């Protein structure tokens, strides 16, 4: 699913993304915007074999299992495929276990060099949430 900019916004507001470890609604839509375009079933592969997954391109290094990234960790326990669904549950829950692991957002590349400490506030403008 391509999910629109405001409809994201609320669904993850709805999952509990909204200031979860102190970043505010903004930073996550941001985050899918360059990571994914919004799309739930983006994959791409990285140079060391591993592959990300989904709206917030997850790797399969340390975070789920694809059974084909040798000495892959699968830290969410989950499926990698599981991360490609148009229901975004399993991503969130996912994402909050990747942002809670000491480095906070700085874990998404696209974050670190695309959103953060840009005005953010700007992704989630004239939505109704
Ligand atoms: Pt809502
Ligand atoms: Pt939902
Ligand atoms: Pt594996």
């Amino acid at each position: 699913k391509v999910f629109g900019r405001c409809e994201l916004a609320a669904a993850m507001k709805r999952h509990g993304l909204d200031n979860y470890r102190g970043y505010s609604l903004g930073n996550w839509v941001c985050a899918a915007k360059f990571e994914s375009n919004f799309n739930t079933q983006a994959t791409n592969r990285n140079t060391d074999g591993s592959t990300d997954y989904g709206i917030l391109q997850i790797n399969s290094r340390w975070w789920c299992n694809d059974g084909r990234t040798p000495g892959s960790r699968n830290l969410c326990n989950i499926p990698c495929s599981a991360l490609l669904s148009s229901d975004i549950t399993a991503s969130v829950n996912c994402a909050k276990k990747i942002v809670s692991d000491g480095n906070g957002m700085n874990a998404w590349v696209a974050w670190r060099n695309r959103c953060k400490g840009t005005d953010v506030q700007a992704w989630i403008r004239g939505c109704r949430l």
